[PDB]
Parts: structure tokens; sequence; C-alpha cells
């Protein structure tokens, strides 16, 4: 209905539609990236993969194949009924090898779901969210120039979370994190 | 200071500062508008005022003196330690005499506070807000073209609420509502 149409018209009016694909070279070894680079699952156990510098070795993260150094961009992710997932953006310069907390101070702007029902923003400390309708599809919205990262229910247009406006250092990558083994993959919607 | 600075630079990149004054001709007869038209209080009982067509006769509402038919606008409101208030925008065509529920379907976009601690967006159904620090000062952000109404803690830049993007009909007015008789006024910050 009207709320979906207005969500469509807003994203079209102001945000460059990103066509995002997963970069398997960056993916933590426990992650499985689909051949078409749209879908993300977790393996039972870490695969034997090279620890090249670009690969996340601690966090169960993967990046997109393109970064943003300017402009407004959006993309949508089919989270469906998956009980655990976090998505957003992170800086090129994040710690990929050693333990760090995924927080804006450490260069990550992400939100998501734990244990089926606990929505959080990964602020420091974590922000417990109240979500009246669990999203099946999440829109990720970036405005580089104003330091804005926001998240919507892409089916009904309802707002989920907006980080405080910040200042970004260097390129921002789409980032995806899953900690659990379960049937429903994360799937990127094509532009 | 960084969150405050980014909030300031965001308002400057995108939103025209509105210099909002209260129109006493619109004010429910239980409301008092200050001589400088920036402050709002509540009377013990309705005062004797003309029932001109613009006046809210049921709802404890008052409008700004200027409407918006286009563009990006913000204003900030000092709610201070008030236990109760609602602010936002409404259409020119809202029902002013009969009761109507203050919902987007009826042409009202407001959030506020009840009972000192219950923050709500007056969506339908109402959205329970979780607010980590009670705001003293609230920024109201309108984008007419994309049908966007959003609200921020104007002192730390944290986001409070964004309504689903919608389609506005006709001019929008700043609206302000207080239901309680309590020591702290509602006061508009000058541009
Ligand atoms: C691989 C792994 C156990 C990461 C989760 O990080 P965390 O326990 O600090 O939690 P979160 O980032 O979800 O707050």
């Amino acid at each position: 209905g009207e709320k979906s149409q207005a969500y469509a018209e807003w994203k079209k009016a102001l945000f460059q539609p990103a066509d995002v694909i997963l970069d398997p070279n960056t993916a933590n070894p426990i992650l499985l990236v689909s051949d078409d680079q749209r879908s993300l699952q977790r393996a039972d156990e870490r695969q034997n993969l090279p620890d090249n510098p670009e690969r996340f070795d601690w966090h169960y993260c993967v990046l997109g194949c393109k970064s943003f150094t300017s402009g407004r961009h959006y993309w949508e992710v089919e989270v469906g009924d998956r009980k655990e997932w976090h998505i957003g953006v992170c800086q090129e310069n994040v710690e990929r090898k050693c333990w760090v907390k995924m927080t804006p101070e450490n260069g990550f702007w992400t939100v998501g779901l734990t244990d089926g029902s606990k929505y959080r923003a990964l602020s420091d400390p974590r922000t417990k969210l109240t979500v009246a309708n669990p999203p099946q599809r999440v829109g990720v919205f970036l405005d580089y120039e104003t330091g804005e990262v926001s998240f919507y229910n892409a089916m009904d247009g309802s707002h989920i979370y907006t980080f405080p406006h910040t200042f970004f250092s260097g390129p921002l990558w789409p980032v995806f994190r899953i900690l659990t083994l379960e049937p429903t993959a994360l799937t990127i919607c094509p532009a």
C-alpha cells in the first residue's frame, strides 16, 4: 500500500541504489559465500582458507566488493526468518585480525537480531530495540557526507534505527555478520 | 562534542532552520501562549475565548504561525523536565472541533511523553519508544517531498523516532500539545 510506495519514492529520490555482492576473499573462514555472491551461510566449522590480509579472521564478517567514499547509497537484504544476523557498514581501516568490539568507535555501524527476538543496535553500549513487526527485508541507508547510517523494514517502510550522525574516516564497506548455524541464508536483493 | 558537532553539520547540510512562533488564535482555550509566542502553558480550566474556525476546541493543541508546503525544515523545542508533552506537524485540514485520534491517518505526526517516563510515537498502533537519556531539547525534522517526519535529542544528536515515509496532503503546521498543569512550560528555541 501507501507506506511501501512512499518508502520506494523516498529511496529513489535521495539514495543511489547499490548493487552489492559479497567478497569471498574478505569472509571469515567459517562463512560460505554463494557462487552468485548474493547469499551468506555459516559452515559447521572453519574452512582451511588463506589468512590473506583482507580476510576477517576474528569476527564472522564479510564485506561487499565496493566501498563508498561519498554520496547516499542504499541496499536491501532478505533476512527472512533467520534468528541471528547483523548488517551495516564498516570502515576500510577496521581491525580484521584481532578481537575488537564492533562499535562506531571501532569503525562499525551495524544492527541486527539475536536468539530470534532480541533486536539491537551495536552502539557502545548496545541499544535494545523494540520492533513491533520483525523485518523479512532490511534496507541499509548511508549518507557519507552527513555521517548517517539508518535501517528500515524494506517491506512496510517502518524505521528501525538511525545511528547518531558522525564523521567517517576513509571508505565504508557493506558488512555482514552471522554467528549461528541455521537453515535460512542472508540474501542480498539486487539493485 | 563530536555527536553535537555532527548533529549541527547535518542540520546545516540539509535542513532550513524554521523560526517558529505559536499562533494564539489556534490555541485550545485551556492553553496560554506567552507574549513572545515561544512558550506554552496550561490553565486550570478553559478561559473565555472566541470559537474562531482555526481554534482547536477539543485537543489541547496550538499551531505555529507559518506552514510548509515544500522543502526540508527543522526546529527545536525545550521540553525540559516536563512530565508530559507531544510535538510534531499536522495537516492544515485536520479536524479542529470534533474529537479525532491524533494519528497520521487523521493528519497528525507527533511523538511525546506521558507520566514522566513513557515515550511514545503516536503512530497507529502507538510505538513504544526506548530512550536511554530523557531529552531536555527535541529537534523536529520535516522533509515535505519525501514525506519524512523525524525527531532527535537536540543536545547529544541521538535519534528518537522517524515515522514511515508518507504522502502529505496540503500545508503542514508545527503543532504542540500539553495535557498537564505542571511548573515547566514548553518553549520553542529561536532559529
Ligand atoms: C565470533 C563472536 C563470538 C563474536 C560476537 O561478539 P560479541 O560476543 O562481542 O557480541 P556482539 O558484537 O553481538 O555484541
